[PDB]
């Protein structure tokens, strides 16, 4: 019935680099995301204590939300892009798997989603 604590977002035993993917990730995609009037509901983890939503967290097991995702990127946490990337993709599913379709939660994710696979499509070039 508590929360889970968030997922984590630095890790001290985690190697760290820049890459102009990643930097594009953090500038350029989530920055576009963030501001999308949709954005809201996932710009931070459900929090299902506030939310009365009991059974969220009995059925998604690997939350994800682009406030973590913000976090990672700020810290490094990533080392591949691909981890960015797939991290935008489990918060979409996450949310897909819950919800009903033709929720109003769906549809904002389907738009956010949308859009994110058009920012990726022009991703940069890797070093
Ligand atoms: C529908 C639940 C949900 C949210 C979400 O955020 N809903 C939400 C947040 C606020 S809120 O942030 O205003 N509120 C909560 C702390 C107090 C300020 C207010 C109303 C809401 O419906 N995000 C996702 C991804 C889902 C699901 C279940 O998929």
């Amino acid at each position: 019935a508590m929360n889970p604590p968030p997922p984590e977002t630095s890790n001290p035993n985690k190697p760290k680099r820049q890459t102009n993917q990643l930097q594009y990730l953090l500038r350029v995609v989530l920055k576009t995301l963030w501001k999308h009037q949709f954005a809201w509901p996932f710009q931070q983890p459900v929090d299902a204590v506030k939310l009365n939503l009991p059974d969220y967290y009995k059925i998604i097991k690997t939350p994800m939300d682009m406030g973590t995702i913000k976090k990672r990127l700020e810290n490094n946490y990533y080392w591949n892009a691909q981890e960015c990337i797939q991290d935008f993709n489990t918060m979409f599913t996450n949310c897909y798997i819950y919800n009903k379709p033709g929720d109003d939660i769906v549809l904002m994710a389907e738009a956010l989603e949308k859009l994110f696979l058009q920012k990726i499509n022009e991703l940069p070039t890797e070093e």
